[PDB]
């Protein structure tokens, strides 16, 4: 099971793992003045308040700051292969729970998708299950 982490950077269970050096999440980094929601077009303070980066969970729900536990790596246990989406918006580069670098997208239908950053696995993965209701910290400001 992939850990979630508190705002202090400590995992709530299990062991910590490093994020990929080329992820758009750079740690350590503070966060959590509030749970401040945003939208894809308002993706990053700004007019909505404090910004610590980009966070996303299935829904889709986006935040620009978040106080509760978050994933530092995409929990691949909760992703499944899905179909190629022709209309996507790339939002960052995330570490998978497998330690590899993925590009992360939001599809025009609202689905959160990953593609492996390195060539060789052309498939699209989709975040199917919002099991813990914790967002993924995609990028830090």
């Amino acid at each position: 099971e992939e850990p979630v982490y508190d705002a202090t950077g400590k995992p709530l269970f299990g062991d910590p793992s490093e994020v990929h050096p080329q992820s758009t999440l750079k740690l350590p980094h503070d966060r959590g003045r509030g749970n401040i929601k945003t939208t894809l077009k308002n993706l990053p303070g700004n007019h909505l308040g404090p910004v610590s980066g980009i966070y996303v969970k299935p829904g889709p729900v986006f935040y620009q700051d978040y106080m509760g536990p978050v994933y530092h790596r995409a929990p691949l246990e909760f992703f499944s292969e899905a179909q190629f989406c022709e209309v996507t918006k790339r939002i960052g580069r995330v570490t998978g729970s497998d330690g590899r670098l993925y590009h992360i997208y939001v599809c025009i239908d609202g689905c959160i998708l990953l593609k492996l950053a390195k060539r060789g696995e052309p498939r699209t993965l989709k975040w199917i299950r919002n099991f813990t209701d914790c967002p993924l910290w995609v990028t830090s400001c």
